[PDB]
């Protein structure tokens, strides 16, 4: 639960990302690979870029990191009304791609770590705090759907 005042604070700097998704994508995941490399070794596709400048060339990197916060904003949006926007999420992630848990709260960082080396104005201390229980939800709740379909790391 985040009070109306706090959704409207999540989607107002949402609304930011909107005007550039890829853009912002494209640093979430090199963040991402940078802080915790080994959430690398999950990705077929990119295990053999060496380096952050081969990161920041990689097309296919940019089109993933354009597909990770459509899908995110989408959930967003919800309000926290995101079950069924979230399963297909919590299938994929949990059967497919062997996610832990733990590497979502990666991810948490590094959108919060973008967010704020892009937008310092907008992304002060009330936007900052929203923005952590928005996505730490996200979580609580994808760790959930982890637990009924009888996995969890
Ligand atoms: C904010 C959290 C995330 C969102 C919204 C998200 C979203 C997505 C979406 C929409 C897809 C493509 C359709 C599907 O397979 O479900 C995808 C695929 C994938 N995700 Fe995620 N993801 C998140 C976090 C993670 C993390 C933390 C990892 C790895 C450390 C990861 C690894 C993968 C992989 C390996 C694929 C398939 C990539 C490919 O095409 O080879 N995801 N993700």
């Amino acid at each position: 639960g985040l009070s109306d005042g706090e959704w409207q604070l999540v989607l107002n700097v949402w609304g930011k990302v909107e005007a550039d998704v890829a853009g912002h994508g494209q640093e979430v995941l090199i963040r991402l690979f940078k802080g915790h490399p080994e959430t690398l070794e999950k990705f077929d596709k990119f295990k053999h870029l060496k380096s952050e400048d081969e990161m920041k060339a990689s097309e296919d990197l940019k089109k993933h990191g354009n597909t990770v916060l459509t899908a995110l904003g989408g959930i967003l949006k919800k309000k926290g009304h995101h079950e069924a926007e979230l399963t297909p999420l919590a299938q994929s992630h949990a059967t497919k791609h062997k996610i832990p848990v733990k590497y979502l709260e990666f991810i948490s960082e590094a959108i919060i770590q973008v967010l704020q080396s892009k937008h310092p104005g907008d992304f002060g201390a009330d936007a900052q705090g929203a923005m952590s229980k928005a996505l730490e939800l996200f979580r609580n709740d994808m760790a959930a759907k982890y637990k009924e379909l009888g996995f969890q790391g």
